[PDB]
DNA sequence: CGGCAGTACTG
DNA sequence: CAGTAC
DNA sequence: GCCG
């Protein structure tokens, strides 16, 4: 439950504004900054009751306190009228902050104008022609019958082949962005040949309307479910060795914010987490940056790595961040 | 001062 | 590479 | 934006 709403809700905006302009680690900030006040027990009434909780400083606990002595937020009355065209404009999948001030700069101001004078990618083509279903949620049970059209056309290949949805859907949310769909073979080997023939599989039948892209192991799209009522959806797909099948479900499951405050962990630790691995006596340089690979450790299970950070292990439900 | 996660596709 | 995305 |  959320018991700072009226400081949130206020936040979201600047955070959004931040955002679709660019200022990308202003906004890192104020959206962290509002999952600390989000995750929390009681209203915030003081600056220094501000001030103690982590991901607030002082700039945004005197926000916080202008917003409950006056309830409003004046900075909300300087954003900057560019910002809900830049909203419309980055909401086009493929198309960014830069590609949104780029339009914008050249007149632009309404999906129209992209639709009759804007220079398209073919990804940002896709993406407009599926604009609305694109901002839309599913239902978790529409994303379960994406996730066995999937496993079913899989398994048709090879029985033995495991398809596991990895996101909102594996923490057990009610409706979910997209379908993540991750792939392996406890085999080790065979999950090798297949991916291509899969794509084949579904795009033959009908369910896959559009590629976004399409790489050796990695697959996002859209697809759309046979018969009446139906709207298209991303699906995105991920084949994986089983040996990074840990890492690759732990990734895959999320929740993003979670991945980022796990990795960030690890690289305290002298360690580097990633999808494909956790590897340990990594060198990096003064800037965080690596110059030397390490070893990649054993991984069996996902309470494996946690184990390894020296954490508690947290159910994919518990990794909302 | 300066990092803020690590990776992969596109063109 | 820069941009965009998971 | 925050924080070491
Ligand atoms: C967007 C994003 C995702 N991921 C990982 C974590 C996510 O669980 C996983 C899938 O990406 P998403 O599908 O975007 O994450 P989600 O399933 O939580 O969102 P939604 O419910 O709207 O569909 O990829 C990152 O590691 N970094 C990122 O920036
Ligand atoms: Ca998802
Ligand atoms: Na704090
Ligand atoms: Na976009």
């Amino acid at each position: 439950t959320n018991h700072n709403l009226h400081i949130t809700e206020k936040l979201e905006v600047l955070a959004k504004a931040y955002s679709v302009q660019g200022d990308k680690w202003r906004a890192l900030g104020y959206a962290k900054a509002i999952n600390a006040l989000k995750s929390f027990h009681k209203p915030v009434t003081s600056y220094q009751e501000a001030c103690s909780i982590p991901g607030i400083g002082k700039r945004m606990a005197e926000k916080i306190i202008e917003i409950l002595e006056s309830g409003h937020l004046r900075k909300l009355d300087h954003i900057s009228e560019s910002v809900p065209v830049l909203e419309l404009f980055s909401n086009i999948w493929g198309a960014g902050t830069k590609t949104a001030q780029m339009w914008y700069q050249q007149g632009f101001r309404s999906l129209e104008d992209i639709r009759s004078q804007a220079s398209l990618t073919t990804q940002q083509a896709i993406g407009l022609k599926h604009y609305s279903d694109f901002l839309e949620r599913m239902p978790r049970e529409e994303a379960t019958e994406i996730e066995q059209t999937v496993q079913k056309a899989a398994q048709a290949f090879n029985s033995g082949l495991l398809c596991v949805a990895c996101g909102s859907y594996r923490r057990g949310k009610a409706t979910c962005g997209d379908v993540d769909v991750l792939i392996t073979h406890p085999d080790g080997r065979s999950h090798r040949g297949i991916f291509s023939r899969l794509l084949d599989s579904l795009r033959q039948e009908g369910f896959l309307t559009d590629d976004l892209v399409k790489g050796e192991t990695k697959y996002l799209g859209v697809c759309r479910l046979p018969g009446p009522g139906r709207r298209h959806r991303r699906l995105d797909i991920r084949v994986v060795p089983y040996s990074e099948f840990a890492c690759a479900l732990l990734y895959f499951t999320g929740s993003a914010h979670f991945n980022r405050s796990m990795r960030a962990l690890a690289k305290t630790k002298g360690m580097s987490l990633s999808e494909h691995a956790l590897s340990t006596a990594v060198v990096r340089n003064t800037h965080g940056a690596k110059v030397g690979p390490g070893r990649v450790l054993p991984t069996p299970t996902e309470k494996d790595v946690f184990r390894l950070l020296g954490l508690p292990y947290r159910e994919p439900a518990e990794r909302d961040w």
